[PDB]
């Protein structure tokens, strides 16, 4: 079965970013030229993934509602759900369990960028397994704030660790997982972890107790990149920049990804450029087609 | 008669951001570490300006009042009103008839960041005159995307255009308005531009032909930068990152400045304080107490 | 035959970055943590390429000598030669008519830095080619500052104009050629372009007549930054920078990369880290090993 | 007397740069669009001093020299001198000591950047105090770093810890300094500090000793930035990049200095600007005049 559900973590609390995150959602800010939440959307569509449900705040969900609709412009499928309280990330899975139904769906934080030469490749391998969970290790500075993944010689996952305070290694699961349909069950007995909340580690945990997780390397030739703190939201905007300025190209463009998949055909882009002509975004569709 | 009034104009389309504007009150996107609007409205803190009145959309003047209520926690008192439509810069002395009465008001553009030392001092200047009005002219690298001051070969700013195809300076008004109570009468009659907008730059026009204009020069030695374009408003943001980084000393923190000008006390300080402790913000406000 | 042989053209008059490239090479300007020529130099190291032939203006060669001497502490062989006038990059198969001999040879431009996953995996297959030329197409926002290379509806190379007024596309061929011996021959008898220059574009236009040049996509997914104007200068650093600070690798250090190949042991690495370790740098060297 | 002497320590070591200072004297890097020497150079400048003594190493010191010659270009007269080994700031009023004569004169730190709003009019005022010294406080993050001065509750610098363990202040002495004649012989006798170095801070201590040490506050409105860690060095040319991108107006620039304060008139800028024209710089030159 072909993960073809996603769902789109975009609630929180974002007290690190304080007080921009007290009148603005975090994926709702600009990571350069377009909202956040654009590029874990942008990931899900590159998965080949259309029918997601976005998730967040109960103030929130209106305005993810408002900026995206139910996505019939980008040929997606999109609802929305709110999460009542951030009681953690695994509760995704309770609050979208009828969205999901008996299928595999994946998951992909809303505040998590992804870029990189192949991406699409590598999440259609996790796309097409027939059963467990895919998640990705990621070589970062500060493993620490992550969940951290130990490796064994020959380069196996053994552990996982949510904020351990001596990481076993420098390698960290990023915010995109791919799951089976039995991710459900364990989301709905999921005990509160040791900070209070319903960790995703520990539903990483069981898959890899059950020596159903497949840790996928996600290398140094590849950017996956986190807003939220002051300094990392700048720096993801810089980096974006930097990469569109030069290749005239746009990151995670849902239109452009929409049309280059077929979700929509070049009238539409045509239909969706031309009232957005008069700004560069609308200049960009064009050109495009 | 000391200005006392200001009105801070945080509203408008907002084309050019698309379609990081899309979801997103442009005055509420953030600044590196703070919400756009904390900048212009600390300019008319550090104007000794109390009482602000915020426009905005119709959509986003509850946003804004959400975020900053009425300003009584920072010592100030901050009143809010809808602007059905763009109709331009110069409606907002229609608008805020009622607000003015009978006094000098200052208007600040809500995407108008200023920065350099002597600020309050240039400010001050404008601030306490008798009558007439007050602009500053800024030399920038694009004057055709601003009204444009022109200066005779004494130096006299002898002319004002909105947008001229062929700049006759490089010097541009800034957002940043000091008028007195006759203002109000010329919104009033004043007759929408070419482009179909009440101009700012028709009443600066007005106060010049009747020799009550003063055009404060703003030195380079001054920053002054809006947020026109996604480019602008992230090399905005690594400014104030770069100087908040280097001082340890934040820009435009409106809860420093209402303590500093003794508008709020120690305690205010830290009750403010105390939700923002998550990151620098709040714990910056601890330790400046 | 696998390629081996690599040439770096470290010259040029660099009139646009004036006055910084006045007192200092460009290909020596730091691009974050380390000098510009450390990255094309990376790029033939990771292309396998360990003999290399450095040619620069007659002031600079001497520099880039003392700099990294004959290149045996990263297990390289390097060689210098000077290039009296910037005569063009073709002309860098004459400079280099001795140092190539009967062999094939690859050419990169001092101030290109690639970047992105799989980018051994691309050179590798243009590394092992029998014979011919390879070289990459990338899109650019700005194709009239490139040689530009046109398509036909079937997507294949067509054509290859040096700086078109009119670009036939967006793809500019960039600075990382792949080219087998016949390529010495093609400089030798080239005549200067209209500008007065043998460009390296005329040397492809011949692969292309003669059916073959392969002309290789190199995908949005990967990074390809040249240092042109002060401004992409600066977006170059900051997007290393991003990277480096959030995977806590570096991009393109030398020691690292001859260590990864086996070129050298851990304890050359250890000797060459040791008056590096002021820094970063350096102890990124030690934990390395 | 009028302070018309200066000295610009551009020598050093540069050891936390490893390896970008290895081939390239850090006031050698650039700092956006110039090189970082500029801005040292044009701080003297704005203080109407154009007699300057530049110092560096013995590799160096002929590089600043082919950089800026003996300065009648910019109506200047530089003179160079090396320094044989780095042994301390304070060494170079020794090396300056002919140089000196028994005028007064002022120091400034090669990698020390100055920006602000009347900067000339501060440094004027100790360019014209009669005898004593005046050095600058800025507040800065982490002062430990630096020069750091103690002021009582009046306000009052009372002490100064060149890199204390534990600050007495966050205030930190910047790299510009103005001394009366009897610096010299303050040099001379200067005894090694506790890090084998002569530190210019054993002299600021004297002139306070004798209470001839005038500490001139450097507000936050200010910029005053160091590049000597890979970080810094790029926040600084993000920093001017903003501002000049803004204004159309380049920080720093010796010839525009030279010519707005008479060095030099518009013929010698047409004249220079000419050759250079086909670049930014060139064009930036004549559109001054
Ligand atoms: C926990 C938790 C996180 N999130 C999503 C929001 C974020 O994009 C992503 C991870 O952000 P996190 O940073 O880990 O949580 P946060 O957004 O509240 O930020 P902070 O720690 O400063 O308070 O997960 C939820 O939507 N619901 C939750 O219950
Ligand atoms: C290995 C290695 C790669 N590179 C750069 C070169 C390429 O542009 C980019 C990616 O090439 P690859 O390394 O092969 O891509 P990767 O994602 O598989 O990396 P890894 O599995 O080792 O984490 O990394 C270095 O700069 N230094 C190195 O030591
Ligand atoms: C016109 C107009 C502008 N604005 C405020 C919004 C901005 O902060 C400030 C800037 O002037 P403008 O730049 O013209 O504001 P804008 O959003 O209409 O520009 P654009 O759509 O091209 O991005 O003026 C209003 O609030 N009301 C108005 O009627
Ligand atoms: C004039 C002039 C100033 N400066 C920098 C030095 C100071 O840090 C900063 C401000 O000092 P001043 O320039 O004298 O202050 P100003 O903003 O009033 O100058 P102006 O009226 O010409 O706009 O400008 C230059 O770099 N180049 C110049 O040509
Ligand atoms: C032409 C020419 C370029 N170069 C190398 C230098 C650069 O790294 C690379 C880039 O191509 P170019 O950009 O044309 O190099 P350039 O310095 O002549 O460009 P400009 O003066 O406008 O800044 O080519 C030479 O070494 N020798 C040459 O004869
Ligand atoms: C195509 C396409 C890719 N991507 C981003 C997603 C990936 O991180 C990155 C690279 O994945 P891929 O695009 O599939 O790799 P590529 O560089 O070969 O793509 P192309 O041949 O079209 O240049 O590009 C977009 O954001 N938008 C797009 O329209
Ligand atoms: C000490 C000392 C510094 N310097 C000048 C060079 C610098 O611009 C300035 C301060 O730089 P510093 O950073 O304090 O010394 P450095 O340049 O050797 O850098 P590092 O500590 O990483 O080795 O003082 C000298 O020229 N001579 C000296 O003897
Ligand atoms: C004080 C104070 C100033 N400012 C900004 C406003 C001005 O653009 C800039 C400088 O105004 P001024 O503060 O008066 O300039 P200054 O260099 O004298 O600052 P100080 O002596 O207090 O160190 O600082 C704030 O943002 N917050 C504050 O709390």
């Amino acid at each position: 079965m072909k993960t073809r559900k996603g769902i789109i973590l975009a609630g929180g609390s974002g007290t690190r970013l304080y007080p921009v995150t007290m009148a603005v959602s975090q994926q709702l800010l600009p990571i350069y030229d377009k909202p956040m939440i654009y590029y874990p959307l942008s990931t899900l569509m590159l998965a080949g993934i259309r029918d997601i449900l976005i998730i967040s705040t109960p103030q929130d969900t209106p305005r993810f509602q408002q900026l995206l609709g139910d996505g019939s412009q980008w040929g997606l499928n999109l609802q929305y759900k709110v999460q009542p309280s951030p009681d953690g990330t695994a509760q995704a899975f309770i609050i979208g369990e009828e969205f999901i139904g008996h299928d595999d769906c994946a998951l992909v934080l809303g505040d998590n960028i992804f870029y990189g030469h192949d991406l699409p490749k590598l999440m259609e391998a996790a796309v097409n397994k027939e059963s467990g969970a895919t998640v990705f290790a990621y070589h970062v500075n500060d493993p620490e704030r992550y969940g951290v993944v130990e490796f064994d010689q020959a380069g196996t996952a053994v552990s996982l660790e949510e904020k351990p305070l001596q990481p076993k290694s420098n390698y960290a699961v990023t915010g995109l997982y791919f799951y089976d349909n039995s991710v459900v069950e364990m989301a709905k007995n999921l005990k509160p972890s040791a900070r209070g909340e319903l960790e995703i580690t520990d539903i990483n945990r069981i898959y890899m107790e059950q020596g159903r997780l497949s840790v996928a390397m996600m290398g140094r030739g590849y950017a996956w990149l986190d807003t939220g703190t002051h300094q990392s939201l700048i720096e993801a905007s810089n980096f974006i920049a930097t990469i569109e300025e030069r290749q005239g190209l746009k990151v995670s463009c849902p239109e452009e990804i929409a049309f280059r998949k077929n979700f929509i055909n070049a009238q539409q882009v045509i239909e969706l450029a031309g009232p957005l002509s008069k700004n560069d975004y609308g200049k960009y569709l064009l050109k495009m087609v």
